[PDB]
């Protein structure tokens, strides 16, 4: 006969209600920062938003379930379900807005040229609630008899006092284990998990392959004009030329249509001079090139670099997210794997299922500090508001 359960459940419930209450203001300040700042109102913020509405339902819902069904209290067994389940509806939820997230960015760095025609608020929003239906429909699958409700617990049922009918409401009793791993893990979790890495992958890459073109284009530029001026013959003119104007018209897809065209024209003349069998002066005509390229090249490609800078940063911020999302729910998965794939196991101590919940729940407080840790215009955003009602 050892120490009392609830000394312990002292340090949980306490836990858990601090862990509510920094879910609920980090995501409503995430919140009022989106409604009140016009720039933080686009489409790849309104997945922020709902991840953020996924966080605060924790905060203020799945908390108090995880503290009452903790309590292994008499009612129904469906009622009990609902309570239990209620958090896998919001962590797929959260599921899908990440793998949005991750989508948008993607046709955002891949295809910018027609990203505004293809993704607008119009079906962000549909998209929005169709995960979110969905979410359910994944989360309280349960419910729909895929549940323990006639495998009760003969004993339990009778040592808490429960009525005709009722349960005791604890999670592995009414929860079955084959669907936390086989049908919400493995496939509704994990391979979503996979795919989002998958994308990033894919993401960074691109990126990558085009500061690489764009540099062999700039490059491409400069060695053809410095063959022009040690080259002795007009085809090997020509010649660097006619690749210096393709390197040309290719860097020029990445206002800005004047300092294309001055460049591409004294390529055009180059060329016409050169295939005339003027070389100096086509030499001496190609030289003046470097002045369009110190006015308007340079001032373009340092740009598009920037801003390929920009989108890795952001794509980058917006995987970290994903990043502790796995790290704070996987430990229990692992805890539902090693309950489901070893029957000769010794099952995890009491503390260590409670520390792994309590964990799960720290990932709905980590993402409004990664957003103005990482993101200029979510921090200052922040801080006018913090600057703006309350201090
Ligand atoms: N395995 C597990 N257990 C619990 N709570 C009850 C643990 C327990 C274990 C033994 C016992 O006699 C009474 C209760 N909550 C749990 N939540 C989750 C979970 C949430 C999201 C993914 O897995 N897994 N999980």
């Amino acid at each position: 006969d050892g120490a009392p359960p609830i000394m312990g459940s002292s340090v949980y419930i306490t836990v858990e209600l601090a862990i509510a209450v920094l879910a609920i203001l980090g995501n409503v300040l995430v919140c009022w920062a989106v409604w009140l700042n016009s720039n933080l109102q686009n489409v790849t913020n309104y997945f922020v938003v709902s991840l953020a509405a996924a966080d605060i339902a924790v905060g203020v819902l799945a908390i108090p379930f995880a503290i009452t069904i903790s309590t292994g209290f008499c009612a129904a067994c469906h009622g009990c379900l609902f309570i239990a389940c209620f958090v896998l509806v919001l962590t797929q939820s959260s599921i899908f807005s990440l793998l949005a997230i991750a989508i948008d960015r993607y046709i955002a760095i891949r295809i910018p040229l027609r990203y505004n025609g293809l993704v607008t608020g119009t079906r962000a929003k549909g998209i929005i609630a169709i995960c979110w239906v969905l979410s359910f429909a994944i989360g309280l699958t349960p419910m729909l008899g895929w549940n323990n409700c006639g495998q009760p617990k003969e004993g339990k049922n009778h040592s808490q006092g429960c009525g005709e009918g009722q349960v005791a409401c604890l999670f592995e009793d009414v929860v079955p284990m084959n669907y936390m791993v086989y049908f919400n893990f493995f496939a509704c979790v994990l391979v979503p998990l996979l795919l989002m890495l998958g994308v990033y992958l894919r993401i960074f890459l691109a990126a990558r392959r085009q500061l690489a073109d764009l540099e062999d284009n700039w490059e491409t530029l400069n060695d053809n004009l410095k063959v022009i001026e040690k080259a002795d013959n007009a085809a090997q003119v020509k010649d660097a030329l006619t690749k210096m104007r393709a390197a040309a018209l290719d860097a020029q897809k990445a206002d800005f249509r004047h300092g294309f065209d001055i460049l591409v024209g004294q390529i055009d003349d180059a060329l016409k001079l050169a295939n005339e069998g003027k070389v100096k002066e086509a030499q001496a005509a190609a030289e003046q090139l470097k002045t369009t390229r110190n006015a308007y090249i340079q001032k373009y490609l340092e740009r598009a670099r920037s801003t390929l800078q920009k989108e890795v940063h952001a794509a980058k911020s917006l995987a970290i997210i994903v990043g502790l999302f796995a790290l704070c729910w996987l430990p229990l998965h692992i805890i539902n794997c090693f309950t489901f794939f070893c029957p000769d196991c010794s099952h995890a101590p009491l503390w260590l299922m409670y520390l792994a919940i309590v964990l799960s729940h720290t990932n709905s407080v980590v993402n409004p500090f990664i957003y103005a840790y990482r993101i200029r215009e979510f921090r200052q955003t922040f801080r006018k508001i913090i600057r703006s009602h309350v201090l």
